């Protein structure tokens, strides 16, 4: 019998679950589908990593791994919703909730004995990007279907005016960065190798004992210069400060050193040198690390008294006068760009800057232009070329610009996703080697110096194949052209061309526009082609994956979340994510303070109907392609009456939105002539929900303006978050009815 995994993760699509599984499961049920949900949440998976603290009814299984093995069965259907890749700071605050909450886990140790570093060396595998690495056991297929983006076009979002007068641009590094002294090779043969260092010591360190590779794969060295980030840092912030422009602060904390994010903290010490030279003792001795975010520091600070404390606020403030203005996350509670590693994700947060005109908030609540910095260029020159763009010609218009569909490489922990086993920060000056275990023979090698961050990567054969595939399959399917976006003067995406000409020999291309473009030409091109309102497929690496299906989608309908995300499992299985931005922690606000969620849930209704079809396509099942073909035509209603969940608490919100699709998707269901039976058995409830209609409604907008508590955050209790869920009794009879 097919099971469709449901994932339960953290804050907006958590409480949105909580809404919507139990629809879920009241529809798949006459078509014989399973709907397991499977915790992947953080304080889930910490407590998966800690069974050695816990009861016996406090134990929970190990569900990403389960998860993992389940990507390698045919048979497996995962509905994927955003999770988050949790910092030092929330994986702290998660493991207060919880121990507060009688779990008594072990503490975070930040500075640890022997036995806390390997607590330590545990809690690693709870930070960061845990879950997607080993849920992507395939390629991405992103795009934004027909109905969604004519949606758009009949109810454009709010786009930011772009002035051409601008000063809004991306500072990145022009030298010492992984860009810079790249070195890439693809491999002949297998071999297994070693990450080593030549110290000049004369002492061999070794950093990574055993590296697997296999024959066709794509490896490439990369490290970043501490000593040329640190003075692309100095120089940004005085050009920021003499030109007046405010200081913004673009990175993925957690495709780095999700321990010691270095590239922040360096960052923050460096903004605040004047302080940080005046207390470097104290903070030391208070185990002070701003790689978690100027929010460590004032942590530490508090046990402080008054006299000395206020001093430290004193120079940390007193640093303002010679550093520029600097961007905000929260002006109305103080929360700085620096405030912690997680807040400014560079994937949503430039798109957001982009959508705004070029503008982000500084302390005193305003929209300002913002130098955004961006240290590593290998990826960020594209948002300089849309912003210079913009810059010329004006704002996009969601009523006429074309779609940028993306394919994306990014199967078997591709490229920079799966270096975080193989990143290091080099503990001393020297020759950092990756060499053979067998010969010795030094296959890649680049001079670093004490402090540098060296990363190795690797994409296999098979996943770039069936990249190339995919490429070539959309191509055909959709009419639109293809572009590669690869800079042929980056090693590594040599490599990947290499590999793309040999590939496309391999399919029939005739008739299909497929060209390759650097990643800067590739974004002008499409540009080009978006405000004619031309289409462009975007077949890229996993960062630009990343990247361009939070960029475009928002561009194109306000958020990514309203995507289609089809993760084509290597082992056959399905895997669709809903949507292609994050958890989206402040919609969590405005639910327990207003008691309204603004979060859309288009994405979780999208991947559930591709996943019902493909169930149905794989299986046989009728019933399950009904589901699938009802569903989508549910949600083509939801759209044709705009039904999207609103902004304003009083008005429409998720549950509201959730109630018309079940609505549209019974009325669909009655109305079908394939199976006579369900059209009799959703008759009723089609019936029910349309009488009722005002009634529930009423009954959802009621509950809304009033603070509400879920009882927790990273670890909410169920029956409370049901409680404010589901608070339409009529609404939960209807269905409970069956
Ligand atoms: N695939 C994944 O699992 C994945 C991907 C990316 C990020 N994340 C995680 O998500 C967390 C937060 O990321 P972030 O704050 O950088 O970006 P984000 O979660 O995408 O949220 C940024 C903004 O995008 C808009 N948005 C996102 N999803 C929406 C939806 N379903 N409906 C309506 N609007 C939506 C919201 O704007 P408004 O405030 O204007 O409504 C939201 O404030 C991070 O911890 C990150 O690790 C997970």
């Amino acid at each position: 019998q097919p099971t469709i995994i449901y994932t339960l993760t953290d804050e907006a699509p958590l409480l949105a679950t909580y809404a919507f599984l139990p629809i879920v499961r009241a529809f798949a049920e006459p078509a014989g589908i399973k709907i397991e949900a499977s915790d992947i949440s953080v304080a889930a998976r910490i407590l998966a990593e800690f069974p050695d603290y816990l009861t016996e009814e406090q134990r929970v299984p190990d569900n990403l791994a389960e998860l993992g093995r389940l990507t390698q069965l045919p048979d497996t259907n995962i509905i994927k919703l955003p999770n988050i890749s949790a910092s030092v700071p929330q994986l702290v605050a998660a493991i207060k909730e919880l121990q507060d909450k009688g779990y008594a886990v072990p503490d975070y140790p930040a500075d640890p004995t022997d036995q806390e570093k390997a607590i330590k060396e545990r809690y690693a595998r709870c930070l960061g990007s845990a879950v997607n690495p080993v849920l992507r056991q395939g390629n991405s297929d992103r795009r934004a279907p027909k109905a969604v983006k004519e949606y758009a076009r009949k109810h454009p979002h709010s786009m930011g005016e772009w002035s051409m007068a601008s000063r809004t641009h991306v500072a990145h590094m022009r030298h010492g960065d992984f860009y810079a002294g790249e070195k890439s090779m693809t491999l002949d043969r297998a071999r297994n190798v070693r990450m080593e260092l030549l110290a000049k010591s004369g002492k061999t360190i070794v950093l990574k004992p055993e590296v697997p590779l296999d024959d066709g794969d794509v490896i490439d060295s990369m490290f970043m210069s501490k000593k040329a980030l640190c003075d692309f840092y100095e120089e940004q912030m005085q050009d920021a400060f003499e030109t007046g422009v405010m200081f913004s602060l673009h990175v993925k904390a957690t495709m780095m050193k999700v321990s010691h994010p270095i590239v922040f903290g360096h960052a923050v010490r460096i903004f605040y040198k004047d302080a940080f030279a005046k207390h470097q003792e104290l903070f030391d001795d208070l185990g002070v690390n701003v790689n978690n975010g100027l929010s460590d520091l004032y942590s530490k600070i508090e046990s402080l008294p008054a006299s000395q404390r206020d001093e430290i606020i004193e120079d940390l403030h007193r640093c303002h006068e010679h550093r520029p203005e600097l961007a905000m996350v929260d002006s109305a509670r103080g929360i700085s760009n620096f405030h912690s590693p997680s807040d400014v994700i560079v994937d949503a947060s430039m798109p957001a800057m982009i959508r705004a005109g070029g503008k982000m908030y500084g302390a005193d609540g305003k929209l300002k232009d913002t130098k955004a910095v961006n240290p590593e260029s290998t990826f960020s020159r594209i948002y300089q070329e849309i912003i210079n763009f913009c810059k010329t010609n004006g704002q996009f218009d969601p009523t006429t610009m074309g779609t940028v569909p993306n394919v994306g490489l990014m199967a078997q922990q591709a490229e920079e996703y799966g270096s975080h086993d193989k990143t290091f920060e080099i503990p001393e000056d020297g020759v950092a080697n990756i060499v053979d275990v067998a010969t010795g023979e030094v296959l890649l090698t680049e001079n670093v110096e004490a402090g540098d961050i060296w990363r190795m990567c690797i994409v296999k054969d098979a996943p770039i194949r069936d990249w190339v595939k995919l490429a070539v399959t959309r191509a055909r399917i959709s009419g639109m052209p293809v572009l590669f976006w690869l800079d042929p003067y980056r090693p590594h995406e040599n490599e990947l061309i290499k590999k793309v000409k040999t590939y496309l020999k391999d399919h029939d291309t005739e008739g299909l526009d497929i060209q390759i473009m650097s990643q800067v030409r590739s974004m002008r091109y499409t540009c080009e082609r978006l405000v004619r309102g031309l289409d462009t497929i975007a077949a890229t690496g996993n960062i630009l994956r990343d990247y361009l299906t939070d960029l475009f989608p928002i561009l194109e309908l306000g958020t990514s979340a309203k995507m289609l995300s089809v993760v084509p499992l290597m082992a056959g299985g399905g895997m669709y994510e809903t949507g292609a931005g994050g958890s989206a922690p402040k919609h969590v606000k405005q639910l327990v303070e207003e008691n309204h969620l603004r979060w859309d849930s288009l994405g979780e209704f999208l991947a559930l109907g591709a996943g019902f079809e493909d169930i149905g396509i794989k299986t046989g099942n009728e019933r399950a392609k009904l589901l699938g073909k009802t569903l989508d035509a549910a949600i083509g209603k939801l759209l044709d009456n705009d039904k999207s969940p609103s902004r304003k608490t009083g008005e429409l919100d998720n549950r509201g939105s959730q109630f018309y699709l079940a609505m549209y998707w019974a009325q669909e269901l009655a109305a079908q002539t394939d199976d006579q039976q369900l059209a009799e058995h959703f008759a009723s409830l089609a019936d029910v929900l349309t009488k009722n209609e005002d009634v529930i409604v009423r009954e959802l907008t009621e509950v809304q303006g009033e603070p509400v508590d879920i009882g927790g955050y990273y670890a909410p209790d169920s029956d409370m978050t049901t409680a404010v869920m589901r608070p339409s009794k009529t609404f939960n009879a209807a269905l409970e009815a069956v």
